[PDB]
């Protein structure tokens, strides 16, 4: 029996997600289960959850994001540069590896988007606008990101079934850990400035692990380890979103532990 749009409500009420609460979700969809109209009907849970002065923050980031294929150079390639799509926000499909459900996050009616093509963040609620924007190249998820001002807004974290590797707010911690040997990538993203396309090439944190030992694509990244080391030592609210299981995180007390976490194991 599909799940239903006020059983998630109750469920997120029973987790602490208060109205006015600025939330950020983390979900899998095949942990939650069967809803009663697809993915929507979580949508809409969350945003009644939070309530017409909350907001929903997500990592959506873009489908077509040409990383790989600029990455390392100090401009784009010419065939990617001659012909690759221009990120224009409002229609750009979000990259489905970071969940499904923000293809819909992304389409609902008033969500802002952050204009980092790689990055790119959705927003929903009053503060949307002040969350995405700005979200310059350069900034993807330390200071002056869309995360840092979630940061500074008592932002929860709410994992829906997802693992200890998909907390993004945990890049933050990566930006401004005070730590040697940190990694950082060169890439180049195609933006609209009033209509026109305009190539961008900036250095950024690595984010696919800021020191060589969290990098490793068959082994755990920071994000995950300290996501990992954190759960075992505090408690957060736990319990059901539809089928998953959930935890509630308070955002600003996980990335501070993460750059404790950081400094305390790498000199400056
Ligand atoms: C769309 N462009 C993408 C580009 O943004 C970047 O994505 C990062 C992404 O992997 C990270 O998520 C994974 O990290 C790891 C360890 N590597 C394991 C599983 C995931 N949790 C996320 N935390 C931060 C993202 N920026 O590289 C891939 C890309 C497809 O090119």
């Amino acid at each position: 029996t599909p799940w239903s749009k006020s059983e998630l409500v109750r469920q997120l009420r029973d987790l602490g997600v208060r109205s006015g609460d600025m939330v950020m979700p983390h979900v899998s969809l095949r942990a939650v289960g069967p809803l009663a109209d697809g993915p929507q009907t979580l949508v809409d849970a969350l945003i009644e959850a939070v309530g017409p002065t909350g907001n929903i923050l997500a990592f959506v980031s873009w489908r077509d994001s040409p990383y790989e294929q600029t990455l390392g150079h100090d401009a784009p390639p010419a065939a990617i540069a001659q012909s690759w799509p221009a990120f224009d926000p409002d229609h750009a499909p979000a990259y489905p590896g970071f969940g499904a459900i923000n293809e819909f996050i992304r389409t609902y009616p008033g969500c802002r988007r952050t204009a980092h093509p790689d990055a790119s963040m959705a927003a929903i609620g009053p503060d949307a606008a002040w969350l995405v924007a700005p979200h310059e190249m350069g900034a993807a998820y330390g200071p002056r990101s869309p995360i840092a001002r979630f940061l500074a807004h008592a932002g929860k974290i709410l994992s829906i079934g997802a693992g200890p590797d998909a907390v993004t707010a945990l890049h933050y911690a990566e930006a401004v850990a005070r730590i040697e040997g940190k990694r950082r990538v060169t890439y180049s993203m195609p933006l609209l400035r009033e209509g026109k396309r305009v190539w961008v090439t900036t250095s950024d944190w690595d984010s696919n692990g800021i020191l060589d030992e969290y990098a490793a694509p068959d082994g755990p990244d920071a994000v995950e380890r300290i996501a990992r080391d954190y759960l075992a030592r505090t408690r957060v609210a736990q319990g059901p979103v539809g089928g998953a299981q959930s935890r509630l995180i308070d955002a600003a007390d996980i990335v501070s532990f993460g750059i404790e976490w950081l400094e305390a194991r790498h000199a400056a």
